[PDB]
């Protein structure tokens, strides 16, 4: 399977950074969904979910097609919850009717990151909207009840290494587990719509206990109110991720440079860009324009 990226007709940066104001502009004027939480981790939630699908082996699924708006993977028991990122992203889609699904859901989850004052995510343009049979299966993306093997081996699908997996996981201080979504529930740091690297700082420093939630699930529970899922406490239970993330408590700086650079990995994976494309975008926050 190749898929190679084409620009949206005669689009340049002037347009994309238009697109990226316009969610922006929203996400600071919509701030009361989520109890105050606001849709930025949603949005990233949902680029990391239709990227998260590809498969290295055969480049099917992947963020190129925009599959999400097909019945089979919107309806996914994996992304429950994430339809109210679509719908925040609808009104947008309107008004820029010219962009790919793929762009836009992607687009998303780079604004909300560097408006909730993350790191600079290089973005790049060109992904093409697929037919709805091109669509993945369900299934492809992981459990949340497993351990460190598991999750080293899920990404490996992705190929994503220890580090990249490591810097990855710190995107889970953002925003909360929901128990009618996914059957867990709860936040996992005080400042949940700030990108910071206080998912490492909490997972070294709290004090966690193993207790069932009101789904019957197991979750890491702390006497702050904060929660760690399975998966989640696994990083700190293997050696190789223990000290990846001893070293980004210790390094806010180092944190930021690497999850820039997986996450935008993680957004290209099975794209070919022809070497007559565009560079990649930096788009300026609300802020840097003074809006
Ligand atoms: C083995 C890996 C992962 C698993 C099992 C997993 C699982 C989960 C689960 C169960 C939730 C709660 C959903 C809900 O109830 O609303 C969640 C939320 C979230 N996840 Fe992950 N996740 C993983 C990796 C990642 C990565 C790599 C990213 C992003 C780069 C990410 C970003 C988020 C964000 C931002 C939320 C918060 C959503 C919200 O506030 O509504 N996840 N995760």
């Amino acid at each position: 399977l190749v898929h190679v990226a084409s620009v949206e007709k005669g689009r340049s940066y002037e347009d994309f950074q238009k697109v990226y104001n316009a969610i922006a502009l929203k996400l600071r004027e919509d701030d009361e969904y989520d109890n105050y939480i606001g849709y930025g981790p949603v949005l990233v939630r949902l680029a990391w979910h239709i990227s998260g699908t590809w498969d290295k082996h055969d480049n099917t699924g992947g963020s190129y097609g925009g599959t999400y708006r097909f019945k089979k993977e919107f309806n996914d028991p994996s992304n429950a919850g994430l339809q109210n990122g679509f719908k925040f992203l609808e009104p947008i889609h309107k008004e820029f009717p010219w962009i790919s699904s793929g762009d836009l859901f992607s687009l998303g989850g780079v604004t909300a990151v560097q408006e909730m004052q993350g790191p600079k995510i290089p973005w790049r343009c060109g992904r093409v909207d697929t037919p709805e049979d091109t669509t993945p299966d369900n299934g492809r993306l992981p459990d949340a009840d497993k351990d460190a093997g598991y999750v080293r081996t899920f990404f490996q699908r992705l190929n994503m290494n220890d580090r990249e997996v490591v810097a990855l996981m710190g995107a889970h201080a953002l925003g909360k587990t929901h128990l009618k979504n996914s059957g867990y529930e709860g936040p996992g740091g005080a400042a949940n719509n700030v990108f910071t690297n206080e998912f490492y700082l909490n997972l070294l420093n709290e004090d966690w206990k193993l207790e069932k939630n009101d789904a019957n699930n197991e979750q890491w529970d702390s006497k702050s109110g904060y929660m760690m899922l399975p998966t989640d406490y696994s990083l700190i239970q293997d050696p190789k991720y223990l000290s990846i993330v001893k070293e980004y408590a210790n390094d806010q700086d180092k944190f930021f440079k690497d999850f820039s650079k997986a996450f935008e990995k993680l957004l290209e994976d099975g794209i070919t860009f022809p070497k007559d494309a565009p560079s990649p975008f930096i788009f300026k926050t609300l802020e840097e324009q003074g809006l």
